[PDB]
């Protein structure tokens, strides 16, 4: 009984750390303008939100309306900041282990193509991540939670999606993996923000919810993909 042929990876929160970096930018730019919010609130409510929706949040929850230069200063600083994206601990080790064992894998991300590649570059993961790196431009813009990216990535590997395991840290991405017919394993490495938590991923239908790359590697071995410690 060997359930999987291949692994499909999310990028943000799973292979690279960028949402923590984004949260810190929000935090410092607001702080400079009077408002001091904690990193957990900013990650929870600012990330992946449209600028006008962040403004609405600030006005409703914090009675706060930012100065005229808010939009210009955040863009400067979100720019300067993408260069500091870093590899999730143990991510390179997982990619290295899968390459050594000849297990096919792909990356699916909603990031614009150049930003996807920039993040793998700055995180030192380009060579490990390989050829199968897919953003929504490959599927006509139909990104997660649509299953399209993962269906396509499986197809590019020549593996049936039902025989893939998807490694994700959000409902948006986990949903895309389940809707493609894959098995979902949530990965929530602590000390980095994720858009959703363990209970939401399990209720969504994650078969398990892992908390480190070391844990992931053990699970992949139980599943017959890697060699057990
Ligand atoms: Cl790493
Ligand atoms: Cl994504
Ligand atoms: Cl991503
Ligand atoms: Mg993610």
């Amino acid at each position: 009984d060997a359930p999987f042929d291949a692994v499909l990876f999310d990028l943000d929160g799973v292979l690279v750390e960028s949402e923590g970096i984004i949260a810190q930018v929000w935090q410092s730019v607001l702080a400079e303008r009077g408002l001091h919010l904690d990193l957990t609130e900013i990650a929870m409510y600012f990330t992946g939100q449209r600028f006008d929706g962040v403004l609405a949040y600030l006005a409703q929850q914090h009675d706060f309306v930012p100065p005229p230069d808010f939009l210009d200063v955040l863009e400067t600083r979100f720019n300067a900041a993408m260069t500091g994206v870093t590899a999730i601990e143990g991510a390179a080790e997982t990619l290295r282990a899968l390459r050594a064992a000849g297990v096919p894998f792909a990356i699916g991300s909603n990031s614009e193509r150049g930003r996807l590649h920039l993040k793998l570059r700055v995180a030192g993961l380009t060579e490990l991540a390989g050829e199968h790196i897919y953003d929504p431009s490959w599927v006509g813009g139909r990104g997660k939670p649509h299953p399209d990216l993962y269906t396509f990535a499986a197809q590019q590997l020549g593996i049936l999606p039902e025989r893939c395991v998807v490694i994700e840290d959000s409902v948006t991405g986990g949903a895309a993996g389940l809707a493609a017919g894959a098995t979902l394993w949530g990965l929530l490495v602590p000390g980095h923000p994720h858009p959703d938590g363990a209970a939401a991923l399990s209720r969504l239908g994650a078969a398990r919810v892992l908390t480190s790359h070391a844990e992931l590697r053990a699970a992949l071995a139980e599943a017959g993909l890697l060699t057990p410690a």
